[PDB]
């Protein structure tokens, strides 16, 4: 359950990063 | 019990970061 | 039951997101 | 031995990446 | 050993992902 | 045994991608 709370983690993460990117490209387009 | 909610959790995220990175690849075509 | 779902899930949110960061290489690719 | 360090290891990079989303937002913001 | 396969497949796409972020941002600065 | 390699695996990828976060933030500040 250590390593189960690390996974909720890392999935909490690569959904701001996925938010991040989303902001980014939005930007690019202009 | 835990460690499979992560992953489902892990698995979510990570469709929402292939998304963006397409958004993210189309703003750079675009 | 839960876990092997939870692995079938994250196994093809990779390759989403192995197809995703292809695309993404070849937009980064004038 | 092995699994516990493989999981200290895991968490730092978790804050790295933490901070450097918390970065990239700040940068995304005007 | 199947939850194993999938996180080494998950640090290899990320591995990548870094990559292709770093290719981004050199042709952002310029 | 193979999950604590994974993992170690997962977190080399997660500091090679917060660097390059912080390289994309810097170049977007840029």
């Amino acid at each position: 359950g250590e390593l189960a709370q690390s996974l909720k983690e890392l999935a909490k993460s690569l959904k701001e990063l996925a938010w991040s990117l989303k902001e980014l490209a939005q930007s690019l387009k202009g």
